[PDB]
């Protein structure tokens, strides 16, 4: 597994090399990539290839201030673009994203919200929106959850966390909470129910956005402007 080749294939930004290159030495990464490629040859896999690692482009590893974990990408064309929860700018926010934006609006009654659900602005500001499974077969939710992305992604998050003391993690729902278990004494770990529409627990009362900024300030880190 060669870094230059891998980087070129997925248009990965090079600032992430120290965090991702080590993952290429894990024998299981080769298996993951061969299976991902096998899937792309036999299915309409989403998001498009050039977007699978869009999260490496919006900000560098040292700019990450908050990590929000997702599960699987949207499986309808035109929705997913490589970031957890986010959808392309011309797509009315699906239920889970609508729920997240509503909590944001409840936390910040004055925020000037655009009404769209493209979280590129958050990503550029260092809010890492990462799915534990990066791809999916069109029309079949979570269809790629067993191909190996979760270990690769978890590895990257682990290296990022060791490199960076003081991160805020927002772990929403069971799956997110089981996949990433950051040292609570080194990082601010915030848990909540799932913004997924299947949850019968309202996501609207989530105050993580406010809690996160108070934490960042105690660590002399600039707060996040959550408007979007
Ligand atoms: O439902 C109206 C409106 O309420 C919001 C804001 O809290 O979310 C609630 O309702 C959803 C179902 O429509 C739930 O899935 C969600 O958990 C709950 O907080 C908005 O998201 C929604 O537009």
């Amino acid at each position: 597994l060669d870094w230059t080749t891998f980087r070129r294939v997925f248009l990965i930004d090079d600032a992430w090399r120290p965090l991702m290159e080590p993952e290429l030495a894990n024998p299981l990464t080769a298996h993951l990539l061969a299976e991902y490629n096998r899937r792309c040859q036999t299915e309409e896999v989403l998001p498009p290839r050039e977007d699978v690692f869009s999260w490496t482009r919006y900000c560098t590893p040292d700019e990450v201030r908050v990590v929000i974990i997702g599960q699987n990408p949207y499986h309808h064309p035109g929705q997913a673009h490589g970031l957890a929860f986010s959808v392309r700018a011309n797509v009315p926010p699906p239920p889970s994203l609508r729920n997240v934006l509503a909590a944001v609006k409840n936390c910040y009654p004055e925020a000037r919200m655009s009404g769209h659900g493209c979280l590129e602005k958050w990503a550029r500001d260092g809010v890492l929106l990462l799915n534990t499974t990066l791809t999916v077969k069109r029309g079949a939710a979570a269809s790629h959850s067993r191909i190996g992305w979760d270990r690769f992604v978890g590895g990257v998050i682990r290296r990022l966390a060791a490199r960076r003391p003081g991160l805020v993690f927002m772990l929403w729902g069971t799956h997110a909470q089981n996949a990433i278990r950051p040292d609570p004494r080194v990082h601010c770990v915030l848990k909540f129910s799932n913004p997924s529409p299947l949850s019968k627990v309202p996501f609207g009362t989530c105050q993580h956005f406010l809690v996160a900024n108070r934490y960042l300030e105690t660590r002399s880190i600039s707060p996040i402007d959550w408007s979007v």
